[PDB]
């Protein structure tokens, strides 16, 4: 019978009957809540742990101490003391790992190839028993956290997030600064005689208690096997018995209500943030009052709040509902963006907001609205897509802290109790008497008197004038507002059509005309009543010039905007659509339950081909678009660097500058005329994949075609017109540099690309294995050791069927410097491939192998792979076996010669391009950096491209 180490074993853990995985929860004797997941099919295994502490519990005098502790647990324990044993064990077993710190949680998670769960899990458990917090590790890692912060500093969503905490009761833990930085984590602690290693030990020791812990483990093993496992490694975690922190006081007290903030953004954006404090509804999770209201306020359908603000040309988008706080407090929000006009009618927008809330009081709670939500959640739950295991374990570790073992799977889905009282109760808190208002606009530039300490946000604070409050308190009904009616998009037909006699393991080309290639597969794997239908429409007029490119965009935005009201129902019924312009024309994906898919598709194509612009909206979207083109100048440095490289290496690319200038030439008449033009000749390549038949698929594709013919007069396009763009071919021994300044951010950015050959079976596996071998050593040398940045990335590049190696770093140090530390790195690397065992080398193959052979867990992931094969026009649907088969063949020498031919500093075929993005402010013991040739500075994009060969395109299959 009984077991000393276990306190209890829960009953049946309720699951979806479609979910084949097996489950067992339990609580150890030390009080760790643990959920076990058995999946005999799984390629990777995963575990995650979540501690119920986070930054809300930092010592007041060392801000960011948990985010810091989180970074430090990866860096050596007593039992596995080598600084990077954890990240290197994973790299070599096809695993990865991350962690995050929120106000009340620290969540640690990883996956690994299924054969090394134990390996991975043992090294993992150590974090929670005896981390070393190595003194020189602490010294180094403090930079990476400073860097986490630098990137967030000029980011308008982080600033807002912290500024909110800075305008509530500063006495409250909510007002803490949870990232931390160099200043707060070493400089100041040094100044104040604080011994940080000790403070870290103390905190670990105080809060990392077993009672406050939840663990999830998903492996190939039996439930009995997993039980013994988790018991073995986790029972020695000590029970220091800490009470869980509570925060029953809202941090927004009287003095903090009826306030208005005027805030300057970094980007040119206008939004209005309306927020009421409310209690913590978490306990009401079985009826879920704030969800019911969120559904209603946030609704986008006919009759809705957004409908009206949108008609009045005041706001373009709206979000509303409950927003988490911590144990003891929540918020209820309603935030909109703001048109130019909208910015001058903020008071009116808030009235409308209250008129709408009034309409809800007048109408009472609605059992049918609650039923609808409920029915959707039961359908959603039953046919949920099966999840990637790392994400799943991370997620359930969190909610193990909120729900009885048995409801952990279903808690966030199944609604059970109708509560008109709670609905009323929450409604009665959404009142002008206790509202806070924030306006974010460039107009407040110059006229603010305040500054946020951490990010440096300029703002102004005021009381809402008392007659403004009254004016809102007296919100009449407004007849422009209605509740939503019954949702017609709700699926009722869930039948999984039987697998057909001619069904195929990969998509089959089942139609091949001048108008359209239709690739097709009935689903042989997941069996949920869902499908993905993907179309590429080709027109050469979508990207012919900058103006045409602008026009394609606008047109597709306006169509989406026109369709929103109608599409929205569909979206809540789990039928969604994506639609955007490409450098080849347009892309249209429709995913979800297949039951009403045909209807939604039809409406989209019908709308596309019969489109009637409305002057007023065109004017608003044009203006939004201009701004976002401008706002690019405020993306982080490494994004700039990637953007430039794309511009540099493609045959044809229209810069942001060129699009911006060309935008003013875009009048309503020119657009009206462009749309029929663009739809007159097309070609469609489509992937239809899911719970659908061959003849359904031909019918759906014909339907699309037939609609465009009937309404657009569309005609086929010629094969010689189906043109793909080529990548620039760099010369042997070549090295070019292109330099720009990031005017917003104070880091610099860099991308370094070593181009290699076209993609091919052998070229692919060379580059890929090289990647794998250097993957974690790069991170470990360039970040952990040399602490060059938070952002440090290396891996294959691929575009236009060509490929190469890239490095991406965001750093405080100049790029000339970044370059050489990579170049030093690359030698450490040849010279340590020489040194490695044959086994180490085979492990690497094996790891890359599992990684590539990892089976899609859900329809759209499989759809993705296929779609990848189709847009690249390689159609190599079984590439994974083929490429893997070949890879198993390679040897330490194969790799060295490849490296020596294409990569080493004095390689005969080194093709290096470097983008240097300099910081706001610049102007233009470690290994050995090789002396580098003087680069050719790229003066002018066009000229440089005029001066070089273009590669071929790759050949199909
Ligand atoms: C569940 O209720 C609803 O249907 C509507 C959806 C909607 C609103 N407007 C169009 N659609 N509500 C939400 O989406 C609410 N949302 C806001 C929380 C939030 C957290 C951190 C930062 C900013 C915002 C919750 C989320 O992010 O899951
Ligand atoms: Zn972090």
């Amino acid at each position: 019978m009984n077991n000393p180490a276990i306190k209890r074993i829960g009953n049946h853990i309720t699951k979806s009957p479609e979910d084949k995985r097996e489950y067992r929860g339990l609580e150890l004797a030390n009080g760790i809540k643990v959920l076990l997941i058995s999946d005999p099919t799984t390629d990777k295994s995963s575990a995650a742990l979540d501690v119920h502490i986070g930054s809300l519990s930092d010592p007041p005098n060392i801000a960011g101490l948990s985010h810091f502790l989180q970074h430090m647990l990866f860096l050596g324990t007593k039992k596995y003391p080598k600084e990077n044993e954890y990240s290197q064990f994973l790299s070599e077993h096809a695993g990865s790992s991350n962690a995050f710190t929120s106000g009340e949680h620290t969540n640690y998670y990883f996956d690994v190839s299924h054969e090394h769960l134990e390996g991975a899990l043992d090294r993992f458990a150590q974090f929670f028993l005896s981390p070393l917090f190595d003194e020189s590790a602490k010294d180094r890692e403090v930079n990476a956290v400073d860097s986490e912060h630098e990137k967030n500093v000029m980011n308008d969503a982080w600033r807002l997030f912290q500024l909110e905490k800075a305008t509530g009761n500063p006495k409250h833990p909510f007002s803490k600064f949870g990232t931390g930085n160099k200043y707060t984590l070493e400089t100041r602690p040094n100044q104040e005689g604080i011994d940080v290693r000790q403070e870290l030990l103390k905190f670990h020791s105080a809060y990392y208690s077993s009672n406050l812990m939840a663990v999830v483990v998903l492996g190939r093993e039996s439930l009995d096997d997993l039980t013994n496992l988790v018991v073995k490694l986790f029972s020695e975690v000590e029970n220091k018995n800490v009470p869980l922190p509570e925060f029953p006081e809202h941090p927004f007290q009287e003095e903090h209500l009826k306030q208005l903030y005027k805030i300057v953004p970094i980007k040119d954006i206008r939004n209005l943030y309306v927020t009421f404090p409310i209690p913590d509804l978490q306990k009401y999770y079985k009826s879920n009052p704030g969800h019911y209201l969120g559904h209603l306020i946030g609704h986008e359908g006919p009759g809705s709040l957004l409908s009206e603000l949108k008609s009045k040309g005041w706001v373009n988008t709206l979000v509303g509902g409950q927003k988490e706080g911590a144990r003891g407090f929540m918020f209820f929000i309603i935030n909109v963006d703001l048109t130019e006009e909208g910015l001058l009618h903020v008071e009116d927008i808030i009235l409308h907001m209250f008129q709408y809330i009034q309409k809800l009081r007048a109408e009472g709670p609605q059992e049918w609205v609650f039923q609808e939500l409920k029915d959707l959640n039961a359908v959603a739950f039953r046919f949920k897509d099966k999840e990637r295991p790392r994400g799943y374990t991370s997620k359930i570790a969190g909610i193990l802290h909120y729900y009885p073992l048995e409801e952990v799977l279903t808690a966030e889905y199944l609604l059970e109790e109708f509560r008109p009282d709670l609905i009323e109760m929450v409604l009665d808190k959404l009142r002008p008497e206790n509202v806070r208002v924030a306006i974010v606009s460039k107009s407040f530039e110059g006229k603010t008197d305040r500054t946020e300490e951490w990010y440096g946000t300029q703002y102004k604070q005021e009381a809402i004038p008392d007659e403004v409050i009254k004016k809102w308190q007296n919100a009449d009904l407004n007849g422009k507002f209605k509740l939503p009616t019954k949702n017609e998009f709700i699926p009722t037909n869930f039948e999984i059509l039987p697998l057909e006699k001619e069904a195929t393991p990969y998509p089959a080309l089942i139609k091949d005309t001048a108008m359209s290639k239709l690739w097709f597969k009935q689903d042989d794997k997941f069996f949920l009543p869902k499908a993905n239908l993907n179309f590429e429409f080709f027109s050469p007029f979508a990207y012919v010039d900058p103006l045409h490119s602008n026009m394609a965009y606008l047109y597709l935005e306006l169509l989406k905007d026109s369709l929103n009201e109608y599409a929205y129902a569909a979206e809540l019924a789990g039928l969604s659509y994506d639609l955007q312009n490409t450098i080849y024309g347009m892309y249209l994906s429709v995913k979800g339950y297949n039951d009403k898919q045909p209807i939604l598709l039809k409406k989209i194509i019908e709308k596309m081909a019969t489109f009637e612009i409305d002057e007023k909206r065109f004017e608003i979207i044009k203006e939004a678009y201009m701004r976002s083109l401008n706002n690019f100048r405020a993306e982080q440095p490494h994004q700039h660097a990637m953007y430039y490289l794309r511009l540099l290496m493609t045959e044809v690319a229209w810069t942001k500058d060129e699009l911006k200038e060309a935008l003013d030439d875009v009048t309503l008449p020119r657009l009206k005329a462009f749309i029929p033009q663009l739809l007159s000749r097309l070609h469609i390549e489509a992937l239809l994949h899911g719970n659908i038949t061959k003849q359904a698929a031909l019918g759906i594709m014909q339907m699309v075609e037939d609609t465009l013919i009937e309404h657009a007069h569309t005609k086929p396009l010629l094969p010689s017109q189906l043109v793909r763009y080529r990548e620039v071919q760099l010369p042997d021994r070549g090295w070019f540099v292109y330099q720009q300044r990031n005017e917003v951010h104070n880091n610099s950015g860099i991308e370094i690309y070593y181009q290699t050959d076209m993609q091919s079976t052998s070229e692919n596996m060379f580059l890929e294995l090289f990647a794998q071998i250097i993957s974690e050593p790069a991170f470990n040398t360039l970040r952990t050791k040399e602490q060059l940045g938070y952002i440090v990335f290396s891996g294959p590049r691929r575009a236009n069927g060509i490929q190469g190696l890239r490095f991406i770093i965001q750093s405080e140090k100049p790029p000339h410097y970044l370059e050489s530390r990579v170049e030093a790195f690359l030698i450490t690397m040849e010279k340590s491939i020489e040194d490695m065992t044959e086994e180490a080398f085979q492990k690497h193959i094996q790891a890359l192998a599992i990684r590539r052979l990892d089976k899609p867990k859900k329809l759209s992931a499989e759809s993705a792979k296929y779609w990848g094969e189709i847009i690249s026009q390689q159609y190599n649907f079984d590439r994974d076996n083929t490429e893997v088969a070949y890879l198993k063949t390679l040897t330490k020498e194969d790799i060295i010669k490849f490296y020596k031919e294409m990569l080493a500093v004095d390689a005969p075929r080194r093709h290096k391009v470097s983008v240097h993005v300099l910081a706001r402010e610049m102007d233009s013991n470690l290994s050995q950096a090789p002396a580098l040739p003087q680069p050719e500075v790229i003066q002018n994009m066009t000229e440089f491209k005029r001066g070089l060969p273009l590669f071929p395109l790759v050949k199909p299959h």
